[PDB]
Parts: C-alpha cells; sequence; structure tokens
C-alpha cells in the first residue's frame, strides 16, 4: 500500500536542532501537497507546515524556524527545526494529500490529508 515512515526525532535541549524526514512508499511526493502537524499533550493537533513543489507554507508559531523541504530523488520530505523551545514538544506527524492545489495546500490543515504516518516523539526540554 502507501507508507508514510517519519524518523529524526528524539529528546533534545532548548536552543537545539533537529531534523525530522518523512520517507514515502508508493507515493511521489513531488506532486501533491504534503505536510506536518503536530499534537501536543493536553492539547489539539495543529498545522505547522505544507509543501507543494517550489511552495511552501509555516504555521505562525514556527515561521522563520522551521523549513520544510523535499528530495525527490529520495522521496523524502524533511522538517529542518531550529531554535526549539519546551512549547515545540509534542508528536510530529507526517501527511499526504491527494491534492495538487497550493491554494488548498495554503490552508496548511495537514490533519485532513488522505495518508498520516505514525509520527514521531520531539521532546525538548528546558
Amino acid at each position: 500500500q502507501v507508507q508514510l515512515v517519519e524518523s529524526g526525532g528524539g529528546s533534545v535541549q532548548a536552543g537545539g536542532s533537529l531534523r525530522l524526514s518523512c520517507a514515502a512508499s508508493g507515493y511521489t511526493v513531488s506532486t501533491y501537497c504534503m505536510g506536518w502537524f503536530r499534537q501536543a499533550p493536553g492539547k489539539e493537533r495543529e498545522g505547522v507546515a505544507t509543501i507543494l513543489g517550489g511552495s511552501t507554507y509555516y504555521g505562525d508559531s514556527v515561521k522563520g524556524r522551521f523549513t520544510i523541504s523535499q528530495d525527490n530523488a529520495k522521496n523524502t520530505v524533511y522538517l529542518q527545526m531550529n531554535s526549539l523551545k519546551p512549547e515545540d514538544t509534542a508528536i510530529y506527524y507526517c501527511a499526504g494529500s491527494t491534492v495538487a492545489s497550493t491554494g488548498w495546500c495554503s490552508r496548511l490543515r495537514p490533519y485532513d490529508y488522505h495518508y498520516r504516518g505514525q509520527g514521531t516523539q520531539v521532546t525538548v526540554s528546558s
């Protein structure tokens, strides 16, 4: 079938960086809107970043610190996270839609996308 596998998470000190990766199987990453959403413990899910070709979109609290990018040769989508804060602690999920609309991708709602990974924990300690 279609498999999305996230890796790269772990436990890091505040101010540090991490690089999450989302490897897709049976699904080409560069043709459809993909993204990351997170879920912090005790809270509702939130959109983090989305990408469609060269167009990228970021949630307002991570813009400037995170970068989403893709590698077509590895069929992988990355989430570079810089200057991590304790509030960034959460499970991060990779997701892939069946849509190739930039307008739709710009709504930053990757929790509504068809395919979703099992998620990877990011724990930031102060």
